[PDB]
């Protein structure tokens, strides 16, 4: 089937909840993706930061192939031999007492909201169902009825029935607004992204995370750091939060936790918070299955062994310096950390972010516009300087061809 | 590590949201599971109906091993070659216009709630945020803040902050209550399980589903059938709903959709409902990835080719007839359809469902008590009559040994 047959078939048998860049991939390895016509491409999206270790990384693939012959799912009704191994590894790696395994990113978020609320009632002493959770405008943590309830983006909540009560929204990168919001003794937690990904890679001012930690601690409020897209070497550290050396009360992980081979997410925190949930009070069918645990352990090792954090840090700096050379009347802004970057295209009476991506595609590079005029540049953390240089050249020639 | 080391390790590094039957499995094939001491067991839980095709079914395993070398995740920002193939297959198999791919079961539910609400406003004409969705008491469709909001089980909602508005709860297996509830013109849908699984396999009276369909159609309300645990041959048909020949407006699938090798769920419905959601109004990172689609196609073929529906129907009848021979002062009730059955143990001043399961385990069979005194008996649909007979004998000797 041609790319056109592929596009047409999905349009007929699948929901129209997406409008993808017209490219039909069928194979991918490392930083490259090949479509059905054999055309090769640089991947500058990494599946929203899920394939940080590059597509089909051999070590993770081996772990999957190995475990599938033994066991894949027993459910948590019975114990399996792998889960506890994974748990000990990840908790010690991130330095938290326990981990609660889930599958998708939203589930990690929902679980965090449930931990905060339960903790608020059983430990903080908030009266039943009066607990609040504060969010920062621009946030994105999923597509569930609750996740869209804290959203400020009309496209995610508009027309989606009544919303979840108890969610307060304050401006992002604003300590005064946080302190003001934390005056209410019924607030159990504050959930924030160290860098807002889907918003368009909006980076907060230095000192912000440190202030959030201080403010939360001062008001006996839980600091929930959503590291589902910024964590795992993407920004240049194990956790974006590490840049300010802060320790959140709850950390959320997902996406790259499996290298893109299996839906695996996790929420980490100490006993005083984790143990508020008793047996039978929360779960998931596939959450914590043997197969997902093997790929997770493998995916974490790849990040550590191949020192992808420092590679991400160095190259990100090169990438940004090069992007900043583009003409201001084209690229109005360049921002990011590590390999999580974005540029703001000055949308005009001619071009826009979509068109740049269409031509970028035509020149061998894949990317996607976040909010109409923003273009994210996030290649797998296994990319090499020379390869980065070649792609930078593709970005330059495309940008300067309009 | 011994089973005891395994138990101990999880207790230290993992959340205590579960209290599993003390058994540490490490390998499973077909209807069997082997623990770390080499002890063999009959699996009568099937991971909550996720491994209907038996553990590590060769055909599904092959599909996974094959696709992993090619592509695993591109995100829906770009097209991949597999998704459309899966979509055409599943939509035609179940006879619906389109399918919206998700990962976990709760996600399928959340997506269904969003479809109903969006349809209610944009098509039915309900005023913004006045749309309601009716649920039946005893229902279970997940662990998200919204899923627990429609729950009547204290263990899932107690202490979990304020709840989602717009959810009405009526008694299960009650047509008069449904009609009464559907008098409110703001009701967009009714979500029901053809047989309530986690409740304890509670089967509604014959004619119920037919009445639900008639009532919903009469009030221009969407009939959402949650077939995440009852569907895919488990009850003796492709869908439990098939027993009354009814066609729901939206069908939810999950668990066995992948044979236990990958988290894959789906929601099926016609264009008039599906197309209410526009591009960018709903999504998921891993939802619809190439890898999950390959295992799904394979998992569906196994069910069809090996005629697991009829096998489930025949053997279920044998299983129930045999269970009904047990003494009334021990087993107060036996119920189910196909291989989705349960017995009610008369809890006394001596024994309870947990103890029966402990001894059942000691005799070579694994099962789990749903609500303190109910024991579910759900073995993989690949089980053979002789094997079923051997397990029935284990059930008898254990039951009659108290
Ligand atoms: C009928 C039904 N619908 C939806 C779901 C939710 O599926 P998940 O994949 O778990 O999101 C289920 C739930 N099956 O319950 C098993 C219990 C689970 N381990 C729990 O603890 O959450 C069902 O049955
Ligand atoms: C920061 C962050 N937190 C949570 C999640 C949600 O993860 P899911 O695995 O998607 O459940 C994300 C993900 N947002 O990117 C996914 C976009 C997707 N196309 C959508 O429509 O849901 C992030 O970034």
């Amino acid at each position: 089937p041609t790319s056109d047959d592929i596009f047409e078939r999905e349009y007929k048998y699948g929901a129209h909840n997406y409008h993808p860049l017209p490219v039909a991939l069928e194979r991918g390895k490392g930083i490259y993706l090949w479509d059905v016509e054999g055309r090769k491409y640089f991947d500058f999206l990494s599946s929203y930061s899920a394939v940080n270790q590059g597509h089909c990384h051999p070590k993770i693939v081996n772990a999957l192939k190995s475990q599938v012959d033994k066991l894949t799912l027993t459910s948590r009704a019975f114990y399996n031999n792998v889960l506890g191994e994974y748990e000990e590894y990840i908790t010690k790696l991130f330095n938290y007492h326990k981990v609660l395994p889930m599958n998708t990113g939203v589930e990690a978020g929902e679980t965090a909201c449930k931990l905060a609320r339960k903790w608020g009632y059983t430990v903080k002493g908030i009266q039943k169902y009066k607990a609040k959770i504060v969010f920062a405008a621009g946030n994105f943590w999923g597509r569930t009825l609750s996740a869209i309830s804290s959203s400020t983006d009309p496209t995610s909540y508009d027309g989606f029935g009544p919303f979840m009560p108890g969610f307060d929204i304050i401006p992002y990168n604003d300590l005064p607004a946080l302190e003001r919001a934390l005056q209410d003794p019924n607030v159990a937690a504050f959930m924030v992204e160290p860098i807002q990904g889907e918003a368009g890679v909006v980076v907060p001012d230095p000192g912000y995370l440190m202030g959030v930690r201080e403010l939360c601690t001062r008001h006996q409020v839980l600091f929930i750091a959503d590291e589902i897209q910024t964590g795992l070497a993407r920004t240049g550290r194990w956790l974006a939060v590490d840049y300010e050396n802060v320790r959140p009360d709850i950390v959320l992980l997902g996406k790259a936790l499996s290298g893109g081979l299996y839906p695996v997410s996790a929420v980490l925190c100490d006993d005083d918070i984790m143990l508020t949930i008793k047996p039978g009070e929360h779960g998931s069918t596939y959450g914590g299955n043997p197969l997902g645990c093997r790929v997770a352990i493998a995916a974490l090792e790849v990040l550590e062994e191949e020192n992808l954090a420092e590679n991400a840090d160095k190259l990100g700096i090169i990438l940004r310096n090069e992007l900043m050379k583009l003409p201001s009347d084209v690229v109005t802004a360049v921002r990011g950390k590590g390999l999580l970057n974005a540029i703001v295209i000055k949308e005009t009476k001619d071009w826009d972010a979509w068109k740049v991506c269409l031509r970028l595609r035509d020149n061998g590079l894949l990317a996607k516009p976040t909010h109409g005029d923003i273009i994210r540049f996030a290649p797998p953390l296994v990319i090499k300087e020379d390869e980065l240089r070649e792609s930078i050249e593709i970005i330059n020639k495309t940008i300067l061809s309009f």
